[PDB]
RNA sequence: GCCCGGAUAGCUCAGUCGGUAGAGCAGGGGAUUGAAAAUCCCCGUGUCCUUGGUUCGAUUCCGAGUCCGGGCACCA
RNA sequence: GGUAGCGGGCGUGGAUCCCUGGAUGUCCGAAUGGGGGAACCCGGCCGGCGGGAACGCCGGUCACCGCGCUUGCGCGGGGGGAACCUGGGGAACUGAAACAUCUCAGUACCCAGAGGAGAGGAAAGAGAAAUCGACUCCCUGAGUAGCGGCGAGCGAAAGGGGACCAGCCUAAACCGUCCGGCUUGUCCGGGCGGGGUCGGGGGCCCUCGGCCGAAUCCCCAGCCUAGCCGAAGCUGUUGGGAAGCAGCGCCAGAGAGGGUGAAAGCCCCGUAGGCGAAAGGUGGGGGGAUAGGUGAGGGUACCCGAGUACCCCGUGGUUCGUGGAGCCAUGGGGGAAUCUGGGCGGACCACCGCCUAAGGCUAAGUACUCCGGGUGACCGAUAGCGCACCAGUACCGUG
RNA sequence: GGGAAACCGAGUCCGAACAGGGCGCGUCCGCGGCCGUGGACCCGAAACCGGGCGAGCUAGCCCUGGCCAGGGUGAAGCUGGGGUGAGACCCAGUGGAGGCCCGAACCGGUGGGGGAUGCAAACCCCUCGGAUGAGCUGGGGCUAGGAGUGAAAAGCUAACCGAGCCCGGAGAUAGCUGGUUCUCCCCGAAAUGACUUUAGGGUCAGCCUCAGGCGC
RNA sequence: GGGAUGACCCCAGGCGGUAGGGGAGCGUUCCCGAUGCCGAUGAAGGCCGACCCGCGAGGGCGGCUGGAGGUAAGGGAAGUGCGAAUGCCGGCAUGAGUAACGAUAAAGAGGGUGAGAAUCCCUCUCGCCGUAAGCCCAAGGGUUCCUACGCAAUGGUCGUCAGCGUAGGGUUAGGCGGGACCUAAGGUGAAGCCGAAAGGCGUAGCCGAAGGGCAGCCGGUUAAUAUUCCGGCCCUUCCCGC
RNA sequence: CAAAUCCGCCUCCCAACAAGCUCUGCGUGGUGGGGAAGCCCGCAACCCCCCGAAGCCAGGGAGCCAAGAAAAGCCUCUAAGCACAACCUGCGGGAACCCGUACCGCAAACCGACACAGGUGGGCGGGUGCAAGAGCACUCAGGCGCGCGGGA
RNA sequence: CGCUUGCCCGGUGCCGGAAGGUCAAGGGGAGGGGUGCAAGCCCCGAACCGAAGCCCCGGUGAACGGCGGCCGUAACUAUAACGGUCCUAAGGUAGCGAAAUUCCUUGUCGGGUAAGUUCCGACCUGCACGAAAAGCGUAACGACCGGAGCGCUGUCUCGGCGAGGGACCCGGUGAAAUUGAACUGGCCGUGAAGAUGCGGCCUACCCGUGGCAGGACGAAAAGACCCCGUGGAGCUUUACUGCAGCCUGGUGUUGGCUCUUGGUCGCGCCUGCGUAGGAUAGGUGGGAGCCUGUGAACCCCCGCCUCCGGGUGGGGGGGAGGCGCCGGUGAAAUACCACCCUGGCGCGGCUGGGGGCCUAACCCUCGGAUGGGGGGACAGCGCUUGGCGGGCAGUUUGACUG
RNA sequence: UAGAAGGGGGCCUGACUGCGAGGCCUGCAAGCCGAGCAGGGGCGAAAGCCGGGCCUAGUGAACCGGUGGUCCCGUGUGGA
């Protein structure tokens, strides 16, 4: 599934298979013995934090983790209550 | 093809961190006992592969040649 | 209405009939009060009808999601569509005279989304020209350059001819305000407003002020949705019938065509030519109005889009299948600078040049044909659509 | 025009070479024959892949109901009697157990005959297996195509399953088999060789034909 | 060879033919020729002929049929010629008056009716079923029920008959069965979780029955309905008032 | 998942193969209906014995191991509330909607292209005789002779 | 159910082994190269450290599996209790045996029959039984397969008669496969080698109805069998190539505090005893002076190293003296100062391994918690490395050929 | 084939570079024989002979790579 900040999502790859030298070395080169077809994910992860009352959770992108603690401090200028954890996160930009 | 180890007594192997060439086994002479063994004393044996060079000389230290032994790859 | 028949009616006091606007429109269906085996059952609240409390009708109103403004109130969305379009996924038969890389192919197909189109689009571009100057589309370039078990095969771009013609808005410095945090500070950050948009520009300090103009609104012309006017011939004869044949005439901006008992410019409907809208659609094509936008110096060096550029690992796109493998995209790891900044010109270094990434919109030229009209060295009932006729019907299948 | 190219040019390339030697004197449209790419003369597979439709037949399980005439055998347990130091134990009576027995309904299919353009795309007659259980049965549910289910045959999955049906890819491919439509005139073959994952298929040569040229 | 090239006369040779190569023609549809030409005193198509012209494919001529179309000379395009494909569509033949007429429970006579009766109606004999071949419900079917007129077809024969044709009748509920009650497997599904899209799970809730809950017996009437209509006896809920 | 006078746990007066209060079945019951075989369509009893269920009283009894649905209606307990409400027991008067109901239904009307010798769940299924029985033979009620025939 | 289930861990599998060999990314960088005027920027790259797997050492049978040959010998002959020799991981035990296993085979004896390739009992030269793909047995059970008797019969010698439903004749209704056209005879021959159809001869007036199956190479199904096609599809494995899954190193999510050790680069101290020689000489260069109130000679208290000869560091006292050249021996000589690792200690950076304890990420739990327990930087997951992998997929497995 | 191709010695490296008229063989592509000119050599006094071996078997198209050289190309220019 998808990155909720970066908005990063799997993506199909190929995987391919080579026997024999490199040309660069010793020489003929490489033959393809195969291909097919599968996915890359993005190492994603939970992240719990304060902000409010309420607990809040983010499923982001290890990569991106920084941007949600960045997301808490600059909400600081914010009207934020009413009994929706659900409602803060949305209204969390 | 590329990277490691090695050659020393008949066999199998230990060495000065440059100045000594040494073990075990086998073979041989004797001690021995009912027989065959196991004890125990005693000796034989060298171009240290190899040609060069460092050096006061070198088995050791370094260029190189040679063969035996491993290890990892490529093959149109 | 497809009219025949009973059996009744209407109309120059202008009917039937055609165009435009409105009214009414059961039940199902996205189906939306709730339930459900589609067209059926069952409710709440507010009002109405019956003698009407129990019963039953009638009308109004009650789904869920998404955005905004004091929990209510407002906008929206949902589904369908012959092809045509963009995105996310994505085969195999086959070809290679076997087959595995390769080919068929980013094809068939599945999914989401758009609209009368869609996509693209104003240079971190092309590439070698002392060069060009957004994007799309056609003709060349060219089966060229290249890719390739260098096999089978695949196959560009620049440049030249045409079509069309269009350019714009933001982020950031800096300034003002409203609100809510803190360690109550000339502070931190949130919403508006102002400033500001570039191949060098902008901000801030100090000395000089004028046209360009909508893709937004308004008005017209024209056009679509009913219709109207239209020239000129008699007689005889053969014949079941004249439009044939014969005598004597006439029109033609009209001798397209169809019809009439056979074969007709002048008998009928038309054709050439010319007319017409109260109402609804359409509409810079032609006129008007806003919104918006236009200079120069000299100094500070405050700003120019971040988990980004950049390097490494794994992949895709391109003519490029690891190749000397760049460029454009990116799942993982590390990780900057603000113009003495940064990317590109096919590894790399140095010279010489090209362009300003990490926010967005933008007509026209192009695609298709459910729908209407025009044509045909197209078919003429085993043809042509599967159907000229009551056909996606009868009939076959659980579907 | 030569050359891989730099390039040179009536020449140019290998070469030291005024040796030798290799290559080096029209276009446009119409018409007709043949070739390449596309189904490319027409009808035909067994199969492969994609998206859907089927558990109202059949297989398993899940929820809730229904059904099994009448006979037969007689387990344990009770109660009494006996036995012993106490017991084990042994008798009678009672009692009604069980993938027990005979045999309908009901579920099945063992042997033989009949049927064989059938009454019937699995039938009929005689005979036979089970029948309180690992039992049969009505209604409501669930699992599917390299998947389900299976007391296990590769069985069953809507009258043909060693991988269902429908539509599409699709006019797959088919070195194989079949078929190919009016008339007259002139000429008229081959069934050999070489190579071929070749051997009933091909490519070159050979043998048929037409046009132009040459002329014993 | 003539050679007044005449495509006509004279002379001399060749002419079996599969796969194939080459050369000439004939016919079918459509276009120009066409605002024309033929045509009811007869177009196309059809049926006949012993006649005329062509080597032949073909083309003329004549007679009958047909009733509204046809289209030269010279040229141009192509869905252009069938006997075979276990070819496709349709029609009609052969087997042939042949095998069959769907349980071996079984028939006979007399009266009706009618154009017409082995096959319809009535009566009397005979035979077959009777844990059925009888009666009552559930499913499934969808007017087949009842009546009046009928018999072309459907019926394995016949048909005056019918489950057939035309037309009109006929199904009555507080208490029977479902729904304005309940929950079962399972399904669906607030919260909630998952997945490239499509979508997959899932607490409570909701749907879901032949299981739980729940008030009707005995008689009579129709051509065709009956715990539904009618009669006697016996019940259940709601609402208002005392 | 204390809110209870109800449940459940202790403790002690009475009371016990009972009585008492309940709730079913069958019997009877005011009275209402029906009512053969027989002639051209028609006279109005209803009593006594015997066999007897697999049905009823039903949540009955015993034995056994494999240890045998849920929810509402229905009783009771209290919450907020409310006590001029509200329930409960009589008695009177009102009110009581939607859908199905013909016919075939072991078959010629359903599944098998057919008026097909096949397939199809629940209940009733009389009498006599053969040991029993839903078995077998005849037979009641009721229904049929199977939609081609005649001769040899 | 009863009585039992022997021997072989060479090879395959699985189980165990903190050593050792091989080993990918990664760590590390001796040294090389391209370019710049250079600062630099760019390529390659050797030691060494580096997982699972593999090798290696062991175990393991109700784990895959396996369980011998040739010659000789007893006072008649026959045969061999005994013996020799080769091979193996080990050489088949008990029990059964011409068998659902036996080729030779109808083995040979016996039983049953008048006669018995079958059947039952025996014997063994078991082509080719044998212990949990169980061995030898076993009361009761069986629409299972074999061999026998008794009873009874149309099964048969060997057929007869009779019944009903069809077959046949008449009235009504009326199909089918098949079909080049047909005026459709025998024998010998002939022919693509099995003739109604050609040749010669022989037979035979025209047309039907009930019967039979020898022929029309009769009908039906574009042969399963055999080939053939570089045709298809199901199954297998130590066939090829891949994929699901599982194992594993490095990273990220991932944090505190200790102890213990590696490798590297700094520095600061040591380190060295052939023969001779004052005495324990590392090299090479410098070198005529150095040391002491920056308290020297001598003694005692005390650490470390040793070739046991000595070398060297601290603390306390004490007082004014110590060394080299020269000399002499040796290849090389001395005091003092330099760069230099031959090997070692001490602080340092720089990364890198193992042990513990913590709690605060992650995960599990608790009469529902802004909290308490338990696990805990492990586990799960992202990217990446190498391995195992018929559990699954695509395919290949030649031609000639009397 | 001894009128040496056989046996023995001396000096050598033509087991050359650049070509090659003309033919054998032959579907293709391959296989074979080769006089002669230029260059620089060996043996011989010279004539001359030598472009491996008495002769006929000892072999493998293209593709992809390795090493050593050289006139060539070198993605804006120099170089890589």
């Amino acid at each position: 599934k998808v990155c909720e900040i970066s908005g990063k999502r799997p993506i199909v790859a190929n995987s391919i298979q080579r026997r024999g030298k490199a040309k660069r070395e010793g020489g003929v080169g490489k033959k393809t013995t195969g291909i097919s077809k599968r996915r890359q994910y993005p190492n994603l992860q939970k992240v719990r934090v304060r902000v409010a009352g309420q607990e809040i959770t983010f499923r982001v992108a290890a990569s991106h983790i920084p941007k949600v603690y960045e997301l808490v401090e600059r909400a600081k200028g914010l009207r934020l209550e009413g009994l929706s954890p659900k409602e803060i996160k949305k209204e969390l930009l």
